[PDB]
């Protein structure tokens, strides 16, 4: 639908700080402008890194109309685009960061119930990725985006179109992507938000990583999982992709583990920490987060 995607001008919006910036761009906490009015809205903005053509700028289109497409509570979609001399692009702002950020600053004191629903939400927002046939191609704890602490969603996906430490040993040799590779990428993530975000295959160099998994070599059980949710982490790092699980599969696993989560998570002073009440989530979701969940 081109009408999901907003064709924006440059009186618009304004940058007010960087939220960081690599080798993809910069990303900004902006405000949206709406021509007649007073009022100024956080939007988050992504400024390119490269000056490109008008045919480049097409191709960029044609993919930002797809992703202003996907309509699922834990994915996340493209809003608006400025062409100018290096394009801009905008999404919703998401006040709590990263999930990545989040579980390093919430270190230790995160309970289990947390760690297992973020893992359902990821696998579910993946599913509807599969459904609708794209494919992420970076799937990370970096990119799934924290709206409520209740409530995370996955973004950049479909954009790399090298994260080896996060990729699947198929596309390290021959640069294949697909659903089966995101579950391997999945597998990973899942492995960051248990290490608290640990980074993966810490000091080993990334030109190494093919040979260590030809071996069988596998990122290590984290302290706080049972040998059960290790077990599904390492079905997603099989060389066999067809082997692997799929998302709906981990839906469902990681769901009846989510129901009763201190069997499956070893946390120490796991029943101190808040698990999320109905007035908790009444407030948050009233406030902030009213889409249909
Ligand atoms: C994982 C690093 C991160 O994302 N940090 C932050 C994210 C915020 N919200 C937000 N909303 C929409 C889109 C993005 C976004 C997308 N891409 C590709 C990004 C790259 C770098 C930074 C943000 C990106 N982010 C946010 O809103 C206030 C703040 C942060 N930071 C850096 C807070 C610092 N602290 C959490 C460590
Ligand atoms: O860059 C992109 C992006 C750009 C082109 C094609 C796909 C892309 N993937 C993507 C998917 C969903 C989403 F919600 C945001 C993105 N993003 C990240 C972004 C966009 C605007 C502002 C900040 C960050």
């Amino acid at each position: 639908n081109q009408a999901l995607l907003r064709i924006l001008k440059e009186t618009e919006f304004k940058k007010i700080k960087v939220l960081g910036s690599g080798a993809f761009g910069t990303v900004y906490k902006g405000l949206w402008i709406p021509e007649g009015e007073k009022v100024k809205i956080p939007v988050a903005i992504k400024e390119l890194r490269e000056a490109t053509s008008p045919k480049a700028n097409k191709e960029i289109l044609d993919e930002a109309y797809v992703m202003a497409s996907v309509d699922n509570p834990h994915v996340c979609r493209l809003l608006g685009i400025c062409l100018t001399s290096t394009v801009q692009l905008i999404m919703q702002l998401m006040p709590f960061g990263c999930l990545l950020d989040y579980v390093r600053e919430h270190k230790d004191n995160i309970g289990s119930q947390y760690l297992l629903n973020w893992c359902v939400q990821i696998a579910k927002g993946m599913n509807y990725l599969e459904d609708r046939r794209l494919v992420h191609r970076d799937l990370a704890a970096r990119n799934v985006l924290v709206k409520t602490p209740q409530h995370v969603k996955i973004t950049d996906f479909g954009l790399a179109k090298v994260p080896i430490k996060w990729m699947a040993l198929e596309s390290i040799l021959h640069r294949i992507y697909t659903h089966q590779s995101d579950v391997w990428s999945y597998g990973v993530t899942v492995w960051e938000l248990m290490t608290f975000g640990s980074k993966p295959y810490d000091g080993i160099p990334a030109s190494e990583i093919s040979s260590i998994l030809e071996k069988g070599e596998r990122l290590p059980q984290p302290p706080i999982c049972t040998i059960d949710v290790y077990m599904i982490m390492r079905k997603c790092w099989m060389i066999d992709a067809d082997s692997r699980p799929k998302f709906r599969e981990l839906i469902i696993e990681f769901s009846k583990m989510a129901r009763d989560p201190q069997r499956y998570l070893v946390i120490q002073g796991d029943e101190r920490m808040h698990l999320p009440s109905p007035t908790d989530s009444n407030f948050y979701r009233a406030l902030m987060d009213e889409e249909d969940m």
